[PDB]
């Protein structure tokens, strides 16, 4: 488990979290959320969604842009990946996801002002 959550609040109070492999690279990125009860069980159903690879969605993109999506059980869009360069990138990313995807290491940029990126 190399990687952590990081929630944090949107110009529109919106949330979204960012899931990042180890070094602070981020490979989820997750979409405006209009509360964070829906953000934080997204993060949950993300944990046990990772043991369950059924759930994935993986597209590429018609640029040759290999990514993929998240979907919890009733089929909604918990997280998104950023477009990758090579389809390998893409795959290695996916087993750090799972790797890292089930941690308990969530941080909260919302409450606390530590706006680090819009």
């Amino acid at each position: 488990m190399s990687g952590w959550y990081e929630l944090s609040k949107s110009s529109n109070d919106q949330f979204k979290f960012v899931l990042k492999a180890g070094n602070g690279e981020v490979i989820l990125t997750s979409e405006l959320y209009t509360g964070k009860s829906g953000a934080m069980n997204g993060i949950e159903s993300v944990q046990t969604n990772s043991p369950i690879e059924a759930r994935y969605a993986k597209e590429v993109a018609k640029n040759d842009k290999p990514y993929f999506n998240l979907k919890a059980a009733n089929h909604q869009i918990i997280g998104t990946s950023q477009m990758y360069s090579s389809t390998a990138a893409r795959d290695n990313g996916i087993k750090s996801v799972m790797e890292n995807g089930k941690t308990t290491t969530i941080k909260d940029l919302t409450l606390e002002h530590h706006h680090h990126h819009h």
